[PDB]
DNA sequence: CTCTCGCGAGAG
DNA sequence: CTCTCGCGAGAG
């Protein structure tokens, strides 16, 4: 619902209420991202940085499972990335499976940075 | 920085 | 048991 982020933007197709998610990204920032992120792979990781602070990435993963006892990244927010990539690039479930590896791998990089 | 792959420990 | 999947870290 728009109200959760009054100065924010929609992830995915605003005219399609089942595949939209209100988010905290401001219009000027969402403009930068669409200008700069010309592939689903590059938009996914840039969305990640605008939706989650690096300090959340360094403690969090997609499942919230594993040996490091990591927090799970907000599932509604992750669904919102899925909705933006499907809308912006018409990616498939097989692409999204690949993208999710890459989000988790970025999150491990951040954990390893805090580590080192 | 991103992308990837072999590993092996718990989930099923 | 088999299967999934979180993981470290070398290579791009």
């Amino acid at each position: 619902s728009e109200e959760d982020y009054p100065n924010g933007t929609w992830l995915g197709d605003e005219n399609n209420p089942e595949m939209r998610v209100r988010c905290a990204i401001i219009p000027s920032d969402m403009l930068h991202i669409s200008t700069n992120c010309r592939t689903a792979e590059k938009m996914a990781l840039t969305l990640l940085d605008y939706l989650f602070h690096r300090e959340v990435q360094a403690v969090s993963n997609l499942s919230g499972q594993g040996k490091h006892g990591k927090k799970q990244l907000d599932p509604l927010t992750i669904y919102g990335i899925r909705c933006h990539l499907f809308y912006k690039f018409g990616i498939t479930e097989s692409d999204w499976y690949r993208i999710k590896q890459s989000i988790d791998s970025k999150c491990r990089t951040a954990w390893r940075r805090k580590q080192r």
